[PDB]
């Protein structure tokens, strides 16, 4: 495995040869503070030797470092380490790679020595190996060998002559002469400390005999570096180090094979050369119309030596490689002379663009070496490659033009340029040259942008010409003009490269959203792309179209965002306009190998150039396999799809590529009527989310507009919520009096004003299963999350309608389709469909009854009656079974309703629809599987459903006895603060069945001392309900529902232990999972033990309750437990052993909560001094502090550790 021997060291080592370069410049005076500022220290010149500091070298190295105090000044001093950094590793994998494969004329190893480690073959070949390189000079070097000493020097000056003779073969990777490099190569290579034997020992030899090896350096190398530039935003200089991958070898012959081999086939189908090509794609069939117009247009012949393939980001050059095999193919079936045919193919079919120079360097090694394997005489010819990288433009205008002489050599070289030299041609004009200074103003900024840049065609054949010239000036010209053709040689290489019109492009875009993106470039990308700004891949697309002449391609990977996002909607537009698919591959996430993360989700598409709208193109579906299952059915021809035409497209709203989809759903689509834009967007508050929205049941009913009459300061407001079917979901309160002043000086937003207060439909803008639509009457304020519908004044169109409509599972699956992103804005929703009937009205209406009367049967609706189980006089089991029925009922209903809808809908439609997940999900509190979610089985559901029905009616008879419900009247009794009104109500007899505290205090404690005991009240009330004879069976049924699931059973006990110690463990929790954080009933707890613990309801509370608790409680019980504890102790002296044991032990604890209470009192005494008064609009979270350590889980309620006295 590669990650076995290139990973793990490729990284490290990148930091390592830095390091050594951050050594050179110390050697050399050169350093940079934290800052970066330059402290180039100042040469001294003393007796031919020059000394920066401490350190010396000799006269003839001062020139040189000169030029490396230019690059000290021309670019950055990180740029300079790292450009040498990689100069250097990419010259020393070359030379390991070179040895390793013996391509060498000598043949002998120069970093290792065979079968011998930590050696040195040269050494045993000595003047051979100088013969070979340095025959002027070589004896000297046997008397170094006959020193025996300076092998380091020796071995130096022979890895130099090795990297000299090299220069001629690669000009664009080594040196000739005069290599300040050579000044920054690290010594001691003869020693062990040397990274070179970590080079030669820490990767196996057999990695090294295929080319592969060489692209996972361009994604190791770096790899480490991108972890540092991942996720911020991305200047000028680190474009490069985030966007550097490897892409699977099957997906770049699936690009190549498709584009260039399908032009060759057209022109002479019978050829054998299909046959090679395994990921060839057999065309559909055409009408005769288009296969007359496509014939009209395929040439009858083409030289190959015609055939331009274009590459604007290489970086390892593996798709080059595909195209070399594949012209290969080409020429050889042609007939060429074999050894002829690889030249040839390096000069007049491969070009390649990129932005970095380690990319360039790589792909032109690699290129050299495919072209090696199979050629012997290559590199005895000066072949020129195509394979350069963007160079930026800070040159002088003119000196350059004036050393080049050109009037003395040919001509031109005062004024005349390819025009005049006062033509004034746009804005550079002509100085010294027209073309010149309109090449060079083009590339101001050229490592900024890239690629992107755009040259006129027309200026193309002259560039080729004046290039020749520059051909002829670096061997036959003086020493001056040698340099300035040198100097020009690359400015003019690339723009005449840009220049070109190309066949077929072949590339992989890099990804880079509007974040990584910069001022400079977000603002170039605004100015020239304004359909593709939102992301570079799409500019990249859009862009590379510029180059294609007629009948061209275009094959490229990339995200599959653009299919079906509205921001590339125009982009799709303009692409069923002008142009022509041909075949896409959607392989979505679970690709690209060796890549942690499944957000990559990419297709691989080729498209035509010209228009032709009636042609078949070819889809495949590869999205729910691995990596091996994908390329196996790729291999297979798996998932096909070959019954769509292009101008289909275009009838879907948004325009949406859907291959999978069949015809008569789209034709369907057509006639039809669509919703129109009676979808309006709600209101939207700045920042007062916690000022104004609050719950319902944490208010004064007076304030409540739908309960109280006249006054209205507090309205109901629908936000959100889950999947929810016809009604539901109305838990939100905010405050609108006098029209929203509060609101208005908050400067909240307000659309639709005029509208509000109004029946309608109203769905979820952002879902995470589905879409779906609910009923709302009158009186309510829909939030910006909570877009609604309103029906005209007079339409044909009811609500009724729209809302049956709206759930069927069509318009579920359309709308599926439609935003596979499960968001649903304003406008995608304004494009619905929408059917007219009558019978949906009347099932709509019962489906909307059923619906409300599931949701008015849970103490969390203001519209609550009365429990369901005291409805029946006969027995508790008897009203559960009944219960059940009841919820039964209901459920199959409500089946019943939506199956004869899905009939209707699918009959008026005339075809049958695929079923999804949540298709036929019941949304209903009595659906046990929706209520619980899924499990692994069913049938778990029974005890724990029971204990929940249990656990609601204690609840419910604990409301009763606050007095918040009566049993002789529905509805609420009393929600009022201050417990104002209470004496009328207790006048009035709406307590008359079952007594109500006077005080609104609960005591809970473990003995049955106090007269209001919770347990107690609840027995009274159990006999009350359900007679006297009956009562202890009914104890029992109810213990044991209790024990179910509530609590873990205990051993022995009766009914009345087992329901006191769920009131005092359970009780609390349940209530708060119950109300949501945002309890009505306060708990004041002494402390973790059981001293003293009190409920409070909250609406009743004022300033004298404190004090009256105080008084009636504590103090009687401090008494109690006094009077308790002293006859303890009397009998303790009377009592002896362990019955005696027992009776103590007891009795500390027992002191110990006295003691506790006493702290208590002590922190009551407190709050007796300071009387409070608070107010319900405050808010119960804010309000829940005020008290110090008197409540429990006061950080749970409040968010944070309460303070204390």
């Amino acid at each position: 495995m590669n990650t076995n021997n290139i990973k793990k060291y490729a990284p490290q080592a990148r930091n390592d040869f830095r390091d050594a370069v951050i050594q050179k410049l110390t050697t050399l005076g050169i350093a940079a503070d934290k800052k970066g500022n330059l402290q180039i220290a100042e040469a001294e010149t003393i007796g031919e030797t020059v000394r920066y500091g401490q350190f010396d070298y000799p006269l003839s190295t001062l020139p040189r470092r000169e030029r490396l105090v230019k690059r000290a000044r021309e670019q950055g001093f990180e740029v300079l380490v790292e450009h040498c950094a990689y100069t250097w590793f990419n010259r020393l994998c070359a030379i390991r790679y070179m040895e390793l494969h013996g391509y060498l004329d000598h043949g002998f190893r120069m970093l290792s020595h065979p079968e011998t480690p930590t050696a040195f073959e040269v050494l045993d070949h000595v003047p051979e190996v100088a013969e070979a390189l340095l025959p002027e000079s070589k004896a000297q070097l046997v008397e170094m060998k006959l020193s025996g000493n300076q092998d380091e020097a020796l071995y130096r000056e022979l890895l130099l002559g090795q990297c000299h003779a090299l220069h001629h073969a690669m000009p664009f990777l080594f040196e000739a002469v005069d290599d300040e490099a050579e000044l920054l190569l690290p010594d001691n290579l003869t020693r062990t400390d040397s990274i070179l034997r970590g080079l030669v020992d820490d990767i196996p030899e057999e990695d090294w005999e295929q080319v592969e090896v060489i692209g996972w350096l361009y994604q190791f190398y770096i790899s480490e570096k991108k972890d540092a530039v991942i996720g911020k935003v991305v200047k000028s200089e680190d474009i490069p180090a985030a966007t550097q991958l490897f892409t699977p070898n099957w997906i770049v012959q699936y690009l190549v094979q498709n584009s260039v081999g399908r032009q060759w086939l057209q022109t002479y189908p019978d050829s054998p050369l299909k046959d090679k090509m395994e990921y060839y794609i057999e065309p559909a069939e055409q009408t005769p119309e288009v296969q007359a117009q496509l014939a009209a247009i395929t040439p009858a012949s083409i030289e190959p030596e015609s055939i331009k393939v274009l590459d604007p980001a290489c970086g390892s050059g593996h798709i080059l490689t595909e195209a070399y095999n594949v012209l290969k193919a080409i020429y050889e079936e042609r007939g060429y002379r074999t050894r002829d045919i690889p030249q040839l193919i390096l000069e007049n079919n491969i070009f390649g663009l990129d932005i970095d120079d380690r990319a360039a360097q790589l792909s032109g090694f690699a290129m050299l070496m495919l072209a090696r394997q199979d050629d012997r005489r290559i590199l005895g010819r000066g072949v020129r490659l195509n394979i350069v990288s963007l160079q930026e433009s800070k040159l002088d205008i003119a000196e350059v033009w004036t050393k080049l002489n050109f009037h003395q050599h040919m001509q031109r070289g005062s004024m005349g340029d390819m025009f005049t030299q006062g033509t004034a041609l746009a804005n550079t004009d002509s100085a010294e040259y027209k073309l010149l200074m309109r090449t060079l103003a083009l590339f101001t900024s050229a490592k900024t942008l890239g690629s992107l840049i755009q040259v006129p065609q027309e200026d193309e054949a002259a560039l080729k010409a004046f290039l020749e010239r520059l051909y002829r000036l670096a061997v036959e010209g003086d020493i001056q003009q040698k340099e300035a053709a040198a100097e020009l040689i690359p400015y003019i290489q690339q723009a005449w490269i840009l220049a070109q019109r190309y066949d077929a492009v072949v590339a992989n875009p890099p990804y880079m959203g509007g974040k990584g993106m910069n001022g400079d470039l977000k603002e170039f990308a605004k100015k020239q792309f304004p359909d593709s700004k939102s992301d570079l891949f799409a500019m990249f697309m859009q862009h590379a179209f510029s180059l294609l002449k007629e009948n061209g391609f275009n094959a490229q990977v990339n995200m599959q965002s653009w299919m079906f996002l509205s921001s590339y909607e125009a982009l799709r537009g303009w692409l069923l306009d002008n142009k022509t698919f041909i075949t896409m591959a959607h392989l979505g996430a679970r690709a690209f190998g060796q890549i942690s993360g499944e957000v990559v989700q990419t297709t691989a598409w080729v498209i035509k150039n010209n228009h032709s709208g009636f042609y078949k193109p070819v889809f495949f579906r590869l999205v729910d396999d691995n990596e091996e299952h994908k390329k196996n059915n790729l291999l297979n021809r798996m998932n096909c799809f070959k019954n769509t035409l292009q101008n289909d497209f275009k009838k879907i709203p948004g325009s949406p590529i859907a291959y999978w989809a069949t015809l008569a759903f789209i034709n369907s689509f057509l006639k039809l009527p669509a919703l129109g834009t009676r979808a309006v967007k709600g209101l939207d508050t700045n920042g007062s989310i916690d000022v104004f929205l609050r719950r319902w049941p944490e208010v004064s009913i007076n304030s409540f507009d739908a309960l109280g009459k006249g006054n209205s300061k507090w309205f109901p407001i629908a936000k959100g919520g889950e999947l929810r079917k016809w009604f539901g979901n109305h838990e939100y309160i905010i405050n609108y009096e006098n029209d929203g002043i509060e609101l208005r000086k908050n400067k909240a937003n307000l659309r639709n004003k005029d509208m509000y207060f109004q029946e309608g439909g109203t769905w979820t803008v952002v879902s995470t299963t589905g879409f779906s639509m609910r009923y709302m009457p009158k009186g309510f304020l829909f939030d910006q999350g909570g877009s609604a519908v309103f029906c005209e004044n007079n339409d044909e169109l009811s609500i009724y309608n729209i809302l049956a409509c709206m759930n069927s599972k069509y318009i579920n699956y359309s709308a599926s389709l439609i935003c596979p992103t499960l968001n649903f804005t304003t406008g995608d929703v304004r494009k619905f469909p929408v059917i007219k009937n009558n019978h949906l009205e009347d099932l709509a209406k019962k489906a909307i009854e059923i619906s409300k009367a599931d949701w008015n049967q849970f103490e969390t609706s203001w519209e609550f009656s009365k429990n369901k189980l005291i409805e029946h006089k006969g027995n508790v089991a008897y009203s559960y079974a009944s219960y059940c029925n009841f919820q039964d009922k209901l459920y199959e209903q409500l089946v019943n309703i939506e199956k004869n809808i899905n009939n209707i809908i699918e009959e008026i439609l005339g075809f049958k629809i695929e079923t999804t997940e949540n298709s036929e999900l019941i949304t209903l509190n009595s659906n046990k599987i929706y209520r619980y979610g899924q499990s692994e089985t069913n049938d778990t559901f029974l005890n724990r459903h029971r204990s929940d029905t249990i656990s609601e009616l204690i609840s419910y008879s604990v409301g009763c006895q606050m007095g918040r419900y009566s049993l002789d009247r529905e509805g609420l009794v009393y929600a009022h603060e201050g417990n104002k009104g209470f004496a009328e109500l207790a006048a009035e007899g709406a307590y008359k069945t079952f007594p109500a505290d006077n005080d609104g205090i609960l005591p809970l404690m473990d003995d049955e001392w106090f007269e209001d005991d919770v347990t107690s009240r609840v027995k009274e009330f159990v006999r009350t309900v359900w007679g006297e004879e009956h009562l202890q069976e009914n104890l029992e049924f109810i213990a044991e529902s209790l024990c179910l699931y509530a609590i873990k059973p205990k051993k022995g006990e009766s009914a009345l232990e087992t329901i006191r110690r769920y009131l005092s463990t359970q009780f609390w929790k349940d209530h708060m999972k119950m109300y949501k954080k945002r309890p009505i009933y306060w708990l004041f707890s002494s402390g973790k033990e059981k001293a003293f613990e009190c409920l409070v309801y909250l609406h009743r509370y004022n300033d004298a309750t404190l004090s009256r608790m105080r008084t009636e409680y504590v103090v009687p019980l401090l008494a109690r437990y006094q009077a308790n504890i002293d006859r303890l102790n009397d009998q303790l002296d009377e009592a002896s052993g362990g019955e005696a044991t027992r009776l103590k032990r007891e009795r500390d604890s027992l002191i110990k909560k006295f003691s506790e209470l006493r702290s208590y009192d002590d922190r009551l005494r407190h709050y007796a001094d300071m009387r409070i008064s608070i107010d319900l609009d405050d808010g119960v979270k804010v309000n829940y502090g005020k008290f110090g350590d008197l409540l429990a889980d006061v950080k749970a309620i409040t968010g944070n550790a309460p303070e204390a006295i």
